[PDB]
């Protein structure tokens, strides 16, 4: 079987993308943030502390005939930006773009941090990294992808995120009409539990490609592109009004400028991010200063190929026994 769902940016800046998910019987549609940097499927629900719920849509396990409480199981997760959530777990039918999985673990939030309450458009997250990062205790639960692998026509899922436009998430098949040229695959290390790979180098604008190993993770749940401080400094050195701003927290530049492109290597292939994808947007509505899409990963402790990077390509998350990552220009 296969599944195909449209994913849309939550705002005009492409801060995150939401994809509709059907949970329970009859189906309860929630808009989730598909995250390749985490492994938990959690949602706001009838159990979440009332005062911590904004206008998000909640899952009511009591209204679903197929919901089953997973006795004794609890969960607690903290993300890179400091947000967190926790609760109990239920198993229920979950469908994404026509692909249905039964007995999928749906983690019910009892409490959520301030940033989640504040984001009215995100109803929860759907983890797509390796099941080893799942926070359910005492026994970890499999991700939606791991549970679907048996029925998938092919153990794969593709990410085709749009630039200021909708995109698509497909499960079990590769849409040959969605990209140009051929897909180049690169090995993945599951040691840290992420979709971890090593880039072959980079190039700024129309300059020279520098062969240097860049170990990073493909994470659809992170907005920006975080690279080593020296590579980021080399990029910004090509933008005359750009500077590192301690108050804003990163490189900023005149919205006025035409940014050079940024190329990253995948084995022998090259993925080019258009300079405009690097212009995230004004620091404030009406400001003449814009926030850069490429920032230093020095403080994160790890390089992350976020949305700004991923949206410039067609990405294939190949989940076979020995997983691999494929990238194609589009
Ligand atoms: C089991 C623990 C796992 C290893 C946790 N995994 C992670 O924290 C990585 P993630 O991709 O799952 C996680 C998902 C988010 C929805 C919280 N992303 C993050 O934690 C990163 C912050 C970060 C990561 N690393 C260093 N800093 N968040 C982000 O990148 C958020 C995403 C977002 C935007 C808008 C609305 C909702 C969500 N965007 C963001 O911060 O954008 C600006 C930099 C412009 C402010």
């Amino acid at each position: 079987s296969t599944g195909s769902a449209t994913t849309t940016p939550i705002d005009s800046l492409d801060d995150a993308y939401i994809t509709p998910v059907q949970i329970g019987t009859p189906a309860q549609t929630l808009n989730l943030d598909f995250d390749t940097g985490s492994s938990d499927l959690w949602v706001f629900s009838s159990e979440t502390t009332a005062s911590e719920v904004d206008g998000q849509t909640i899952y009511t396990p009591s209204k679903s005939t197929t919901a089953k409480l997973l006795s004794g199981a609890t969960w607690s997760i903290s993300y890179g930006d400091g947000s967190s959530s926790s609760g109990d777990v239920y198993t229920d039918t979950v469908s994404v773009g026509g692909l249905t999985v039964t007995g999928q673990a749906v983690e019910s939030a009892k409490k959520v941090s301030s940033s989640f309450t504040e984001d009215s458009t995100i109803d929860g997250l759907l983890g797509l990294a390796f099941s080893t990062l799942n926070t359910v205790s005492p026994t970890q639960q499999k991700t939606f992808f791991d549970n679907a692998k048996a029925s998938l026509d092919s153990p794969v899922f593709t990410a085709d995120l749009g630039y200021h436009a909708p995109g698509t998430y497909n499960f079990g098949f590769i849409d040959t009409t969605a990209y140009t040229g051929s897909i180049t695959y690169t090995a993945v290390s599951t040691k840290q539990g992420f979709w971890e790979w090593t880039s072959t180098g980079y190039a700024v604008g129309s300059g020279t490609f520098k062969s240097t190993s860049i170990d990073g993770i493909a994470d659809t749940g992170t907005t920006l592109l975080y690279l080593p401080a020296t590579v980021v400094s080399a990029y910004w050195a090509q933008v005359s009004g750009a500077k590192s701003s301690s108050s804003v927290g990163g490189y900023v530049f005149p919205c006025s400028a035409t940014l050079p492109s940024f190329t990253f290597g995948v084995g022998s292939a090259r993925i080019v991010i258009p300079g405009d994808y690097i212009d995230f947007g004004p620091i404030s509505t009406g400001s003449s200063s814009c926030f850069g899409g490429i920032q230093s990963s020095a403080g994160i402790g790890i390089n992350i190929f976020g949305d700004v990077a991923l949206k410039a390509a067609f990405v294939v998350f190949n989940g076979a026994t020995t997983p691999t990552l494929g990238f194609a220009s589009k």
